[PDB]
């Protein structure tokens, strides 16, 4: 139980060797959404993060983007395309809620500013770095 | 328990805004005297129940941990925490830091290897991150 919003089950496909920071490959549970995440040479020894290890994917809200522009979300190491489905504004930040397209839910918490054209409906990609997620077990 | 950040520090939530969107929270560490601020999304400050008095963990992946020495770049973080560099180890794109807190603890940063050159064991440094880069687990 953690305050992450995006809480995804799922599985390593490959892991790298680098000796400081190194990369995994994760498949989750819906079995078609593939992410790249980095983690320190020491958590992947200590984790055992190698081929079929089951892990669950911390991602905090903060951490993801919402983009229109498909460069943006080409130029980031993680991109998932959705369709908006709920937008709450703050007066500084904004909850944008975006449907999978398998039906899960995911969440971003995006600065006012950056989500005034978005809007429910629309087509949009969600984004994050590899060094943004947290593995757990 | 068992998660890949590098950071893992137990605190008790000592305060909680009540913001519609997104809300924070100050978290008093182990060291009855460290004071950090997070930023939790309101449905999750609610869920966990980050009311004072609630114990958790602190969860501070290594790449989220600026190093600096310039006191205006740490007066500016949200949080930051002043010690000395204890080791280093230097890779082709990202280098790995080391720095001892209080009470025999080691903070672990991921900084790239091109902004780490300057850096060196036994340095006097300060670490500063963001609220909304600490994740809380209850
Ligand atoms: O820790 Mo959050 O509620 O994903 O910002
Ligand atoms: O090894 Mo990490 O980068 O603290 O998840």
């Amino acid at each position: 139980q953690t305050s992450a919003r995006n809480q995804w089950f799922g599985t390593i496909t490959a892991r790298d060797h680098d000796d400081v920071q190194q990369h995994v490959d994760v498949l989750l549970a819906d079995g078609k959404t593939r992410l790249k995440v980095a983690i320190t040479a020491q958590s992947g020894a200590r984790l055992g993060l190698d081929e079929g290890k089951e892990v669950l994917i911390l991602l905090k809200a903060p951490w993801v983007g919402i983009t229109q522009d498909e460069a943006v979300a080409q130029n980031a190491d993680n991109q998932l395309p959705g369709i908006i489905s709920h937008i709450e504004r703050g007066a500084e930040q904004c909850e944008v809620l975006m449907a999978l397209p398998d039906g899960q839910t995911l969440c971003a918490t995006v600065p006012v500013n950056e989500a005034t054209s978005l809007e429910q409906g629309q087509n949009v990609t969600a984004y994050f770095n590899a060094d943004s997620v947290i593995i757990a077990t």
